[PDB]
């Protein structure tokens, strides 16, 4: 599987026949249907003591993993019940600034989208949290192209180094609070991984407010490869699934 013409986001469902179930993600937010929830709580976001690993290019996005073998970098409170730990984060863009997110506004695609995941450790460990409907918490947050984030900048220094697949480098002392937006205003809906095993365990939680990133940092992004060292070179952009029909749900707000 891959986002190309033969094995993209249209072809999934062959191998993973969930890809057409009641729950996908993402979702395009319509901002004037989502219901206000005055029973939401605040987003409990505790990063001070994550504990970055390594930055991997997996051959559709590149991630950092994280140690995830105490609670370092846990997500609480907002329509969370219990504790999600900080697995790893990555980023899905596009070949253009106006394309490149999963999750779409009013129909408005943003440049790229930062997923921060997290799985509930009443579960044990990441592989048995996929197996449940509330198994993890995606912190999805959208990137716009203005100016820079300097929080980002080290990710882009490190992309040189992962530039092919299965190429991963040494990613320690990273802080990804350096990630986020001044609001966690937030969209809430049930949901999926968003490639494959496009298993229905998310809750998805999408800030209102994106992140800019400068044009110099995006074109790093777009920089890297899908293919491995000494296959035909292929660049690596839109790694984003396209909005999935809402089905049986209702997107909450929490403002
Ligand atoms: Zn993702």
């Amino acid at each position: 599987w891959g986002y190309g013409k033969h094995n993209g986001p249209e072809h999934w469902h062959k191998d993973f026949p969930i890809a057409k179930g009641e729950r996908q993600s993402p979702v395009d937010i319509d901002t004037h249907t989502a219901k206000y929830d005055p029973s939401l709580k605040p987003l409990s976001v505790s990063y001070d003591q994550a504990t970055s690993l390594r930055i991997l290019n997996n051959g559709h996005a590149f991630n950092v993993c994280f140690d995830d073998s105490q609670d370092k970098a846990v997500l609480k409170g907002g329509p969370l019940d219990g504790t999600y730990r900080l697995i790893q984060f990555h980023f899905h863009w596009g070949s253009l600034d106006g394309q490149g997110s999963e999750h779409t506004v009013d129909k408005k695609k943003y440049a790229a989208e930062l997923h921060l995941v997290h799985w509930n450790t009443k579960y044990g460990d990441f592989g048995k949290a996929v197996q449940q409907p509330d198994g993890l918490a995606v912190l999805g947050i959208f990137l716009k192209v203005g100016s820079a984030k300097p929080g980002l900048q080290k990710v882009v220094d490190v992309l040189d180094s992962i530039k092919t697949k299965g190429k991963s480098a040494d990613f320690t002392n990273f802080d990804p609070r350096g990630l986020l937006p001044e609001s966690l205003d937030y969209w809430t809906y049930p949901g999926s991984l968003t490639t494959p095993p496009l298993l229905e365990c998310v809750t998805w939680i999408v800030l209102k407010e994106p992140i800019s990133v400068s044009s110099e940092q995006v074109l790093k992004f777009r920089k890297l490869n899908f293919n491995g060292e000494g296959e035909p070179e292929e660049l690596m952009v839109d790694n984003w699934r396209p909005a999935q029909p809402l089905k049986n749900r209702q997107i909450k707000a929490s403002f």
